[PDB]
């Protein structure tokens, strides 16, 4: 919520991307174009996620799933968490209730919220300077 940054998993150690087809994924190349993410605060601890590079915002819909949309709205805000280990977690505001985090698997594709869970390295997240 000031400049560009990259989330990095700790899982495979993947850098979040949302690709101009609004598929979301991780990847562990940082020279890839679309790993740019621009965090807006909306109000205390919620936040927006959006690319760079294609302006769509992370969001997750009712079946679970991340997906990459070109207009902000209720799915795309996130509850932002400082763990003690350093490391953010990222919850769907609209699905607060049900726990269902962002989180990107070992092999770098993306986790269906009720498969998400406090515990997993999939869900920790770390921001990183773009420069």
């Amino acid at each position: 919520y000031k400049k560009p940054k990259l989330l990095y998993c700790s899982n495979g150690g993947h850098f979040l991307r949302i690709l101009p087809d609004g598929t979301v994924d991780g990847t562990r190349d940082r020279s890839d174009q679309h790993i740019q993410l621009q965090l807006s605060a909306e109000s205390v601890g919620e936040v927006y996620i959006k690319s760079t590079e294609t302006g769509q915002y992370l969001a997750m819909d009712t079946a679970g799933l991340l997906y990459g949309s070109q207009t902000p709205n209720e799915e795309c805000l996130f509850l932002e968490r400082l763990e003690e280990n350093g490391y953010n977690t990222y919850i769907s505001k609209k699905h607060a209730e049900k726990n269902w985090f962002v989180g990107l698997k070992k092999n770098g594709s993306c986790k269906r919220g009720p498969r998400t869970h406090y515990g997993q390295k999939a869900i920790l997240f770390l921001p990183l300077p773009v420069s």
